[PDB]
Formats: structure tokens, sequence, C-alpha cells
């Protein structure tokens, strides 16, 4: 009977990872996890006694040139993701990775043209904003025209407070701004021209030795003198704070303009209360879920999903020009 | 020059009368606060060094008797309006009332008879609400149309937990539903048929034997079959909650679906907060200003404000009425 | 290995139906929609175009009979549900059942019966809400202690205008406030003692002949003196408003004050915006597919889940209840 | 008897100007509109039917030097204000200020010295957002230490659509954004070192060769790496847009996040609707009233309210060089 079972193979257990691993497994329709890829043994003896997975593997080419799969999940460090991206493609394997792309655009250009040389297998970028339900209903009104054109868009990537400790990376805007530089291009259409980023670490200024930032800020102007607002930063009091902003001739919406944790309403001694939603495993839950579920349905349909290797490509872009633009304290074009 | 200044004498200087003598004396336009009457001296002390009271007496008919006054403000205990809003109609004066216009039917009735044979002086009853800025705002939509006909409304009265250990009154829905009864009529036009009350002493039992009750419920029949509900408390722990719903063919509108103190939202390790307002004279502060400039300019432009015996009568009436149906846990019929 | 497949046998393939049947066949981990019943032939055939269901049968003991089924999902109108429970246990099969489970009091009583004959068997009524996200979390807090003793619970579900026109059963309050009977009775753990209920047909009159009900009200006196609020309708100009509102003795909070689409806020000439949820097939996605897998894990797990054919009882017989306090416009008492 | 009138008289009758003119008439305690200025003679009429001014003049200095006043409300147009300012002070008036209080810097400094000359003098600049209940309830949480140091301030100041059609002034960030600066200075201790500015007229590209803008968007560095951002605009959708949102080290708020009308909720067919203010007036109105009393009970009690010349030439140096940032399209340092 017409279309069968997609056989995955899985590099990188961290939490995303696991996450990603569990859905295949569980959830996702006509889909098996069928091997794993880590250089943590307690990491694969997971993979076997919690998902039935039957091939592991310590080395991701071992895995792509001999477990009985038809396409991998890249989940292993920023790093590692071009060369895992060349290999399966090589070995004949559809592609799914996460965000970044890579991290040096010379390097990315290579995987660029082997992607390009593989025309016939997938290839996806983890950028699940894209299927997030939310987004999704905004995408909608802006692309039927009703907020007009865009004018401004303002996206703010706050990681919780509870994080921090740990945390004490590439980079807080590689880290965290990513997602919303693709949001930016995804909702606009236009690319981003120049760029200034300051930053901070007024919480812990142990961070500033160590290169990184906890809070930072930027404001950019696209190509047709668009303009975008960035807020980055890895201590929310109150959580999860993921939120896009977006103004247009004739409106403006917000999305998770405070992040509602569900549709309960706390009224006590501290006032109306609204809980949030505590990590990006609670929030982007169902986006995960579809973006998986949209890569195997692609290899399935034989239908691309829209999300390329050059998105990826800008989106690293972008945050390098905002990093440099943080270090030099001055504004940087992102073409240069 | 035209219109000059209206004299007011004042009786009643607990919480409530000291809001309505300090706004006469220090706020409102064309008002000056001439005269108070308290049976308490230390009020009276208050009323000449905070206010300049240049007329204190011990006495109401004394006052009114001799004041040089052109209008009161009747902010006794509920027991002596009647007789004081009969007093000083008699004596040629304006009569402000607060609520409830008097707890007896017939000793009400004698009191419209009264009221009747000065129709040349201003008769107004103290429910503020109809004064209230948002009341005004959801009193425009449905009288321009916007809901259609109103099917039901729920109305909320519930006082801050602040408050129960002084109060452990003539019964929690003469005390606590009066406004609620008179929002009914107002936004309806409509009259109440029978009602049905239940109510509860969960938090504080203490209330059982004195007669009272902490939280009670309500469900009325209107006269074309609308319907109502009530719900009143003294025990609220997130403040002053004072709340409106009417539900109508076309729509529905909520006041003050939650008591927001201001326009401040703060986030942190409890969630998204929005403080609330705590009590009456925080809610209610623009109201009671704007139901004392209606009375003084009443006066001045000789122009009738709407707010009546009836609706006094009919106020009481329905609170009585709930109160039977509490006490013989059975519907009542108003008009009985 | 460990934990085969629940192989399905479903009847009814109305809107609610081919729900569970869609989530039985495509999303259900370790599940198979094998058998549906139909007296409508198109139905039939879009369960095995659409579904790929294996065994399509005209008549439910015919199915229960033959099918190749472990298990049963009975979607049939409600004055079925007592006859295809009673048939399938005698068969073997574990049952799900929507709500209502039965009509007749006395019926009721007699697959009672007949379920605790087949104790090894699993089964559970589609109280759906009790798997809602957002009423689980508020369960959460309720059982913590956070909001004390519970006083007062109000519930409103309200079917959107747009079904009104088809609309024109067994009552309105069967209809529409069976979950939320069962909802006051999971979180309280107290039963309802008396009951008064009024309505209108204010925008469809029509409805006055037909018997049925627009709009309704009812107030609920639990055994405790606790307090209960129910409003239905099918008449919600907004969308699908589902609301449970619980007041404790220490806090209080809402379910859903409105009925909040997703997590974006939409700012133009109208003023802030939230988008709703329009039906209940949106707004209960996830309660459905988290009762259905509840379900199939229960048989595999042979653990029970807690809805009982009792709680089924007490929902019916509260909403007749509420049925004849309307009829009579008097208080009824439920164990009469 | 102790503490009298403080007469006024007031320059400037365009909107604000009359705001002013009607609250010190007729609102304000303690205080006379005894004289009015203007070059406008229907505006002096109005001056005199509507408020009952004695002394109208056709000029300012016409009036300090002869007018029966004690103080001066200047709100003229910007370029006049330095020369009202010194010539009221050397007539030995007391003076309240509308901002900016000048536009070019050494003009600033020129009047500073002369305020320097005058200490006995009243003198204030309406910076009333530091008396708006909301502002002053988030700025005592700040002073508590309840959000920690303060890390990030975004500011948006957007004008509602209605007004661009007029408009189509000194620059978009000395109009809109001069309040922001100043709460940002006056919330956080801090100056403000360096500014980048962009801006576009996406909705009105007229502006183009008018050399103002529509909308404008800002990020700018304080002196301790604090971050702020503004969004300066004249063309919301949706009414009046003045939010402004503070990060600290230990949680964060919002200033009217959106700008809600009253306590109103509206649900119909475009689903829950928050009505929104639509001018400054509406917004500020209670600002404007405590302000204006906030001067005149200075002058009684011979105490000084704490807005300076100081604040009032740092507000225009601040927009000056976000003004300057725009034009060059490059960072500025605010003290060169």
């Amino acid at each position: 009977m017409t279309q069968k079972t997609i056989k995955i193979g899985i590099v990188g257990l961290g939490r995303l990872g696991k996450i990603h691993a569990t859905n295949i497994a569980t959830k996702i329709q006509h889909a098996k996890l069928q091997a794993a890829t880590s250089v943590v043994p307690a990491e694969l003896d997971w993979a076997k006694k919690e998902l039935g997975v039957e091939e592991v593997f310590e080395d991701f080419d071992d895995m792509v040139q001999h477990a009985d799969i038809d396409a991998v999940f890249i989940v292993s460090p920023s790093g590692f993701h071009l060369q895992q991206i060349e290999s399966a493609l090589n070995a004949g394997k559809h592609v799914f990775s996460e965000k970044p792309i890579g991290l040096d655009i010379e390097a990315i250009e290579h995987t660029q043209q082997v992607i390009a040389q593989h025309a016939n297998l997938k290839f996806q970028l983890g950028f699940m904003r894209r299927f997030d339900d939310s987004y999704r209903y905004a995408k909608q009104l802006v692309d039927q025209g009703k907020i007009g054109d865009i004018t401004l868009i303002r996206s703010y990537s706050i990681d919780p407070a509870a994080g921090m400790a740990s945390f004490v990376s590439g980079g807080l805007f590689l880290d965290m701004s990513i997602h919303d530089i693709d949001v930016i291009r995804w909702f606009t259409g236009k690319e981003i021209d120049k760029v200034w980023a300051i930053g901070l670490n007024r919480a812990y200024p142990v961070l500033d030795k160590a290169g990184e930032l906890e809070t930072g800020a930027a404001l950019m102007q696209l190509e047709d003198k668009t303009m975008a607002i960035l807020v980055a930063g890895r201590n929310a009091a109150h959580g999860y704070h993921v939120e896009t902003e977006i103004i247009g001739t004739k409106g403006m919406l917000r999305i998770a303009q405070v992040p509602e944790k569900n549709l309960v309403t706390v009224m006590n001694e501290e006032g109306i209360i609204r809980p949030t939603s505590q990590n990006f495993p609670e929030r982007f839950a169902q986006a995960f879920l579809s973006e998986e579920q949209a890569f195997v349905n692609s290899i399935l349909n034989n239908q691309d999903v829209g999300i390329t290797a050059e998105d990826g490509l800008q989106g690293t872009k972008a945050a390098l020009a905002l990093q440099e633009a943080f270090e030099k304290n001055d504004i940087v074009q992102v073409a240069s």
C-alpha cells in the first residue's frame, strides 16, 4: 500500500535531540527511529531502552554508511552540522538539520554547493517557528494584507533565569537571535542591510571576560528601509520570553506579547496572574512536532518544504554581523 | 455673575462620608462644604481642621433648620436616611442621599410621598456606578444597540478579605448587591420578578449564628424572562471585585472582568501580574466625584439627574426578596 | 515485544465520530482503527478511503461479534449508548463511550450492573475536559490546596451562533451542560443537591414551541452548601465560549475567562483584538487526543482511568433535574 | 486664612493650551485663570466667554508686565518657550512651561542661567508622564528595588493615524520622543551616551521631501551600558500608543502594554476586543491635572517639584542627537 515508513537516524541526544528522538519514535506518522549516533554511551543506552532504537553508532559516518535509514536528523553541536549534512547527502539520505546551518560563511557555501548537487534529496533546517500555530496565524494575516506593508518588526528571545547558572557558545546573537532573524526574513521577504548591537552583563559580569552577554539589543535596517529591533537575553525572571511584534501600515500584531502558559487565570493576593511557559520544549512543543511531520511528509510526497540552505546562510551571516557590531560597538553592513 | 455656589451640609463622617466631604470641599466646582453633622465629636473636629467647615452640628434637624446651606449630603447609617431625607426636604433643602434609600418598604413609600410634594427640590440617590466611566461606556454600547437585546446580566460585588476581621448590617444582599440590582434595572429598563438566593459561610462559620453571610449567589428572572445572576461576598483574596457582564443577542461585554488597578503589567517569577484595585474608594473614585458634581450641577441648572426614589424602592425590595429567598431557601416573588 | 496494538471499532461517524476515528487511525500510539459501523453508506466509504478501515458494518452487534477488535469507541446518538455499551462488554470488548452515558435513569442503572459484571474490561466516558491541559492545571492548583476549599463554581458552555440555523436534542442542559456538571463533581468531590433553572428564547423564539432553549441559566446548591452557577447557550457571537471559574477561600481562578484562539494579539481600528476559538474541535483538540490515548494506555497497562458509570449517571441525573426545574420553573431536588 | 489663590496667565490656546486653561479655570484648587495671551483673536474671545478670563493680551510681555498674575503657563510653539520663560522670570512670575524647554542648545543654556538667577521662583517643565498614576506606580516598584537594576528600557510613542492628514515640526524625535527620553532619565537616573536612529515614510512618502518621518526607531546606549529602545510614529491604526517597558535584573514591567481605554471588554464576531484610548488628552487627562495642581501647590508651599531646566536641556539634546543620527544614518554621541 502507498507511502510506507521513513526510517530515520538521529545524531545528537542532548535535550533537543531527545525531544526530536522521542517525537519521531512515538508521535510522528509514517516514521521509525531506526538509528542513533552519540559519543556518549549513556545516551545510546537511553535510545535503546526508552525508544527501542535498533541500531546505535558512535560515529555519524558509520551510521549513514551502514544503518537501514532513509533520512537523518542532525541535532549535534553547531560545528558539526555542515560536515554531517554533506556526509548524509553523499550517502543518499534526506536531511533535517537543526539551526544554525553552520558557523563559517565559506564552509556554509561549500555545503550549499553539495546540497545543490543533491536536489532529489530533501534538505530542511529546523526553523521551527515557521511551524508554530501562532506564528502561522500571524503570517496568514500578513499574507492576506491585513496589516498592510510591514514597517517594523520587534522580536525578543529571552531564556529563563533558571538556565543562567549552568550557562555561566558562539555568542548571544547566534545562540538566541537566529530564529528571530529568520522570522524577520520570512515575514518580510526582505534582507537585512546593516545593524548595530549593544549589550551588557549587569546581572552576571562574569560573562564579560568569558566573552559572552546576558542581555543584548540591536537595531537593524532592512533593504527597503524596513526597521527591525532585537532583544536577546538569558535572564528572564518570568520564564521563556519569545515574542514577535509586527507593525504594518494598516495595523499591528504581537505573537505572545506575554508567554501565556495556558488558558488559566489565577486571582490571589498578588493580583491577577497568568502563569507563563517556562522553557522552549514547553513553548514550542507543537512546532517541533509539526516540523518533524512536515519533513517526513516532504519525503513521502516528494515536495520541498521551503526552508533552504540560503535561509540558513542568511541567518548565520546576520548573527555574525550583530556579533561584530557588538564587539566593535559600531554599525556593521551584513553583506560585508 | 450667573450660577453661584451651592452650600452643602453633610451628615455622616464615616469612611464614605469623609470621601464625599473631602471631595465637596476641595474638588467639586461651584460648591462649598458649609456644615457637617455627627454624633462623634472627633469627626466634627476633623471637619473643622481638615476641611475648614464653618458650622458643626450634633443633630441633623438642627443643621437643616439653622445652617447656611442649600443642600444636604446624607451619608448616615441606612436606618436614618428616610427621616433625614424628609427633614431636609421639609426645610427646603436639595437632597443627595446614599443608598439604600431606606430599609422598610412602608417607610420608604412614606418618603416617596414627601419627595413628590417637593418636586422643585432635587433628590438624588448615590448609585455611583451610573457615573462610572466604564459603566457609562457599556451603557452607551447597549443604548446604541451594539449587543442587541440583553438576555442575561451577571454581576459580582465581592469585598476584599482585608475587611473580614472587622466585619466579624442588614444582610449580605442589602449590603453588597444593591448597586448590582440598580445596574440591572438601569441597563435593561426591566423589573425583577422572582429570585432564589443561596449562601455559605465556608471561610468564616462564625457568621452563621450572627445571621450573616460571607459569600452568596442568586439567580433572578426578570419580567420578560431576562435572566440575572448575582454573586456577593466579603472575602475576595485579590482585592475589590466588582464586575458586570452583559450578554446580548448580538454580543457580550464585561465591565472589569478583572479589577485592573492601572495600566501596569508586572512580569516576574510568579508569571504575568496585573495589580488590582483594593477597595471601593480606589475603584470608584471617579464615579464619586462625577455623581457629586452632577448633583451640584442639577441644582444650578434646575435639571433632574434621573435617579429617583423609585430606583431606591426597587433596589431595597429586590434585596429584601433575595434575603427572604436565602432564609427560606426557596424562590421568592419580589412583588410579594 | 511487550504491549502490542489495540484494534478499535468505532460506531458513529458524525462530526465528533470522525474526529475520534481520524485521531485513532493517524495519531494515537499503539492503536489501529480496524472497524467502523454506520447506517450511512457514505460514512463507511469515507472510513475506507480516508482512513483505510478494513472492516465496515451496518450493524453494531455485527461489528462487535465478528470484527477483529479489542475495544470499541461509541460515538452514536445518545439513545444508543447504553445498548451498545452492554453489547460490547458482553462480547468481551473494552469500551469508550461518549457522554451522556444514557438518557433514562432506570436504563442507566441496568447498564451500571452490566459494567460491574465485566470489571476486567475498561469502561471510560468521554468527559474530555478532564484531559484538557488548562483544566488539569487548575485541578492541580486545587488539589495542592492553593485556593483552599471551593465555595463556588461558575461554568459556561455557549455554542457559536454559527450553529443556530441548523439547530433550528434532549434539552439545552443535557446537550450543553453535562460537561459542566462533571467538572463541578470532579473539582469538588461533592454532589449536587437542588437546582433552579430558567431560560429564554430571545434571539430565536421558534425554539419555544420546539421545546428547546437558546440560552439558559441555573443556580445549584451542593451537599455542603457549595454553590454552583451554570449558563448554557447556543448563540455566542464571539465563538465557542467554554469557561469555568472556581472561587475558593484563599483565591480564585478562571479557565478560559475568554476563549483565546492562540498567542496572537491584533491591534487595529477596532482596538486590541484577541481572536477566539470557534468550535469544540478546535478548543478541545488536545483533550480529545489525550483521552483517546489514555483509553488505549489503560487497556495496555491494565489500569483504570477513573471516569466511571457513576460519573455518567450523576451527569445525566443533574441535567434531567435542571430540565425539570426549567419546565416547572421551580427548585428541584436532584435525588428525587 | 493661610494660602490664598494663585492667579495664572496662560499663553498658547491651541489644543493643549485650551486643556490647561480649562483645567486651571475649573478644576485646579487654589488657582484662578486670570489672564490669557494669544495672537488669534478668536482664542481670546473663547477664553473670555468659556472661562471668564478677565484680562486678555495680544502680547506675552504685555501680559507679564501688566496682568494681575503670580504665575504663567507657557503653552506657545516651542520656538517661543525660552524667551517667554526669561521674560516671566524677570517680571517676578513663577513659570510652568511645556516641553521642550527650547530648540537651540546655546539658547537653552542662556535660559538656564536666567533660571539660576531666580531661584526663589518656581520653574517646572511639562513632563506630565511623571505625574501619571501608572508611571508613578512603576516608578515606585523600581525605587523599592522590585525589578533590581534596570538593564533596558523600551518606549513607544505613536500618534493615531487620525492625525496624519493634517500632519501632512522640528522632527519626529523632538516631537514624539522627548517624553520618552525624560522617562528614561527619570527611571534610571542615568544619562544617554550614544544613539543610532532610522526611519521610514512607508505609508506616507510625501514626508521624505518635507524632511519628516512617519515612523522611526532608535537604539541608545546609556552611561553604564544600560540599553534603551525608542519607537516614534504618527500612524497608529489602533489609537494613541504610548507604552514603556522596563527590564530589570529581577523582573520586568510594562506601562500600557496596550493602551486600554477603560475596564470594558467587548466580545463579538471579531473576537475579544479591548477599546483603546484615542489621543493624548484622553490618555493623559489625569497627568495634566496632577502636574497643574503640583505647580500651584509648589508655589503655595514653597517646595520645588524636581523637574528642572537640566531635564529640559538633556531632553532636547538627546532628541537632536537622534535627529542627527537619522540624517547621517550613523551613530551619534549625545555629548558632541
